[PDB]
């Protein structure tokens, strides 16, 4: 098997990576977006913020083991 692994990402991602509009997407997702944010990394704030609200098989830590 190749090209295609997963069913989920988000767990895995970098927010610092992603764009804008990818940002929108996860906080669209979830139903609540900012509204005088101006600046890439304030929605990387308003996921950080969120994330252990809606998607805890993301807002946990990496780990090796």
């Amino acid at each position: 098997m190749g090209k295609y692994d997963k069913q989920i990402d988000l767990s895995t991602v970098d927010l610092k990576k992603l764009r804008v509009k990818e940002l929108k997407k996860i906080l669209d997702d979830w139903g609540e977006t900012c509204k005088g944010c101006a600046e890439k990394s304030d929605y990387i704030r308003k996921i950080n913020e969120l994330m252990p609200k809606y998607a805890p098989k993301a807002a946990s830590a990496r780990t090796d083991l």
